[PDB]
């Protein structure tokens, strides 16, 4: 079915750009945007896919971008692409729910790495999902009809 | 259900139990090894955990373990403890199948979180699995009745 999907986000044009293209390259089909509100505009809990953002950000940061993601589905995952100096705190937010940091300057193969296994958990939750709502409604049929 | 299951393989026996312990304090249930084969003597694809193991080993390294568990089911995660130097086999290992890695000396809190997240995919695996079946059961029967 349809590729990968990222909605990625960061206030760096370039970084975004380049972030963007090594995940393209990788087979993703990636949604990038310069502010963490318009990403969340785009958000729900049936999204099929996967973010990615800066911690650091003019406005909304990335922990708060979390917390709004958290709050919509906590099993849609969200990674952190961090400085060295707040490596600390994106392992405070894993414990807290978030998936996945990555260190920046970015390294294009952790980065790809990174988010195939984090899609690779959104897919399963979301077929897991699925697969429970074929059995519901599989059942609530049977259950009419005898 | 049963609380999260670890096989971890390590020939340095205090590294085995620093580990060991981080692990049952983070709630998971342990099973240790001082060798790989040892612990794939235990080891399936209906194996509920994950496997967690230094990448260099006397005898059968991590990466040959690793090869014989992607054989064995490609969606039983694998972690790599790794030194300094190892890293990038490492993560040429992930590109492979590997699931993640972990650098040495190991961090606890990095432990318990790289485990957490290899063992919910692994769920999700198993209870996808069991969905899957349940469809296929419930199918089966009904064509049959009909």
């Amino acid at each position: 079915s349809a590729a990968p999907s990222v909605f990625l986000i960061d206030d760096d044009r370039d970084l975004r750009k380049a972030m963007q293209q090594t995940l393209e390259l990788a087979g993703f089909t990636v949604s990038s945007f310069a502010s963490a509100t318009e990403a969340l505009a785009g958000l729900s809990a049936d999204f099929a896919g996967i973010v990615i953002s800066d911690i650091r950000m003019p406005g909304m940061d990335g922990l708060a971008l979390f917390r709004k993601i958290l709050a919509l589905d906590p099993d849609l995952p969200m990674i952190l692409v961090t400085g060295h100096g707040d490596i600390p705190m994106a392992v405070q937010a894993i414990q807290d729910g978030a998936y996945d940091f990555i260190a920046k300057p970015f390294a294009a193969d952790r980065l790809v790495q990174s988010a195939r296994r984090a899609e690779k958990k959104r897919r399963l939750v979301m077929e897991n999902r699925s697969l429970r709502r074929a059995a519901e409604a599989a059942s609530e049929g049977l259950k009419l009809a005898a």
